[PDB]
C-alpha cells in the first residue's frame, strides 16, 4: 500500500539506518531476508508485465541487481519481495575478504550510496553447494517465470582473468539460467581493462567455449555487464565483439567513479563506485547507445537509479528489455518493488502500450 510504502519511507528505513552503518544493515537485511519469515509481498503481477527474452520467461521485468545478495543466500526471500528475477554475486574462484573497512558510504541528500566492498566472496565452493541444495526449487521457479542470474567476477591475485572466469563457468554455469561476466566493477586493480577490444575478444571466446561444452539443459545465457564511464571508442569495440561472438546479452551499467556536479553529501569525495539517483541518466543513456550500436537485436538488462516506474520505463523505451535496482531497496525497503510494477503497468496504459514487449526500444523508433 502506499500506506505500507510511506511507513517504511517515513519511519522504518529512517530509524533503522540511523542506528546501524551501511554494511553493518546491509548484513542483517541479507540475513532477514534468507529467514524468509515474511508473507509473500502483496502486488500480483498482470500478464502486460511479461517478457520473454534470453530463452525464458520472467512475470516481470524488475529484477534485484548483483552485490546485494554476494554468495546466494537469501534467494528465495528476494522472489517474496516480489522481484521478478534474482542475480547473486559477483562471485571469485577462491574465497577472499575484500579491501578494509569502512567500505560502503551512504549520501542520503543525494539518494545514492558509494562502496568500494572488493569483491568480498565465499567463493565458487560455497556458492555452488548453496545453489545445489535448492537447485530442483530453482528449476521450478524458473518455469514458473522466475529466472536465477549468477554474476562472476576474479580474484585480487589472480595471474590469468580468462581462467578465472572459465573456472565460474564450469563451476556455476551448471546452476544458472544466465551468467554475468563482470568487467566493469570499479573496485579491482585493472578489471576495467579487460573491457578494451582485443583482452575482451579473447577473453569472451574463452567463456563461450567454456559454456559451449556444458549439457544442455546446463547452458546458460552468457551476458557482459560494462562500466558507464566508457569512451565513445570503448563502446563501439564492445558493440562490434559483442556481435562478432555472438554473446547473448548486456547489462548497463555498473557503478560509476564519477562525481557528477551537484553532489551534497559529506561523504562525495570517498574512493569507489557511485549508485542510486546521480547515476540514473547516465546509464540511461548508455543503454540508449548500445541498443543502436547493436541495432535492436542484443537483449540489455538496464540498471542504475532506478526507484519508480517512470524510472524503469525510461530504460525499457531507451532499449532495455528487463530491468534492476539496488540502492533505491536500501533507502525505501521491500515496498519499493510492487512501487515499480504499479506505477510501469499505469504509465504502459497511458502511453498506449499493449505491454512491456511493445515498448522495448520505442523511443528510437520515433
Ligand atoms: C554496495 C554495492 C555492491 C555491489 N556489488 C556488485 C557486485 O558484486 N557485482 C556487480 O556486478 N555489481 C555490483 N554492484 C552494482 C549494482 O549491481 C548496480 O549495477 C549499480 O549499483 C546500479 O544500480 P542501482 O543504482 O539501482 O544501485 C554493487 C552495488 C552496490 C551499491
Ligand atoms: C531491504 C532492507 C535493506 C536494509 N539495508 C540495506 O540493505 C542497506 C543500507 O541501509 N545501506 N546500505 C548500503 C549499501 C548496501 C546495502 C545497504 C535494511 C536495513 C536498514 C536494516 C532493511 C531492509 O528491510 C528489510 C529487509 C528484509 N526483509 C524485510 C525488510
Ligand atoms: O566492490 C565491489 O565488490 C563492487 C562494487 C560495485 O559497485 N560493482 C562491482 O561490480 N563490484
Amino acid at each position: 500500500a502506499t500506506g505500507d510504502e510511506r511507513f517504511y519511507a517515513e519511519h522504518l528505513m529512517p530509524t533503522l539506518q540511523g542506528l546501524l552503518d551501511p554494511e553493518s544493515a546491509h548484513r542483517l537485511a541479507v540475513r532477514f531476508t534468507s529467514l524468509g519469515l515474511l508473507p509473500r509481498a502483496r502486488f500480483q503481477d498482470s500478464d502486460m508485465l511479461e517478457v520473454r527474452v534470453l530463452g525464458h520467461k520472467f512475470r516481470n521485468p524488475v529484477g534485484i541487481a548483483a552485490g546485494f545478495d554476494k554468495h546466494g543466500e537469501a534467494v528465495d526471500g528476494l522472489y517474496k519481495m516480489g522481484f521478478g528475477f534474482v542475480e547473486i554475486g559477483s562471485v571469485t574462484p577462491k574465497p577472499q575478504e575484500g579491501n578494509p573497512r569502512p567500505r560502503v558510504f551512504r549520501l542520503p541528500e543525494d539518494q545514492a550510496v558509494i562502496n568500494r566492498y572488493g569483491f568480498n566472496s565465499h567463493g565458487l565452493s560455497v556458492v555452488e553447494h548453496r545453489l545445489r541444495a535448492r537447485q530442483q526449487k530453482q528449476a521450478k521457479l524458473t518455469e514458473d517465470g522466475l529466472p536465477l542470474g549468477v554474476n562472476l567476477g576474479k580474484n585480487k591475485t589472480s595471474v590469468d582473468a580468462a581462467e578465472d572466469y572459465a573456472e565460474g563457468v564450469r563451476v556455476l554455469g551448471p546452476l544458472a539460467d544466465y551468467l554475468v561476466v563482470n568487467v566493469s566493477s570499479p573496485n579491482t586493480a585493472g578489471l576495467r581493462s579487460l573491457q578494451g577490444k582485443a583482452e575482451l575478444r579473447r577473453l569472451l571466446t574463452k567463456v563461450l567455449q567454456e559454456r559451449d561444452g556444458l549439457r544442455r539443459v546446463h547452458r546458460p545465457a552468457v551476458l557482459v555487464k560494462i562500466a558507464p564511464d566508457l569512451t565513445s571508442q570503448d563502446k563501439e569495440d564492445i558493440a562490434s565483439v559483442v556481435k562478432e561472438l555472438g554473446i547473448d546479452g548486456l547489462i548497463v551499467t555498473n557503478t560509476t567513479v564519477s562525481r557528477p556536479a551537484g553532489l551534497q553529501g559529506a561523504l562525495r569525495s570517498e574512493t569507489g563506485g557511485l549508485s542510486g539517483k546521480p547515476l540514473r541518466d547516465l546509464s540511461t543513456q548508455t543503454i540508449r547507445e548500445m541498443y543502436a550500436l547493436t541495432q535492436g537485436r542484443v537483449p540489455i538488462i538496464g540498471v542504475g537509479g532506478v526507484s519508480s516506474g517512470q524510472d524503469a520505463l525510461e530504460k525499457i523505451r531507451a532499449g532495455a528489455s528487463l530491468v534492476q535496482l539496488y540502492t533505491a531497496l536500501t533507502f525505501w525497503g521491500p515496498p519499493v518493488v510492487g512501487k515499480v510494477k504499479r506505477e510501469l503497468e499505469a504509465l504502459l496504459k497511458e502511453q498506449g502500450f499493449g505491454g512491456v514487449t511493445d515498448a522495448i526500444g520505442a523511443d528510437h523508433r520515433r
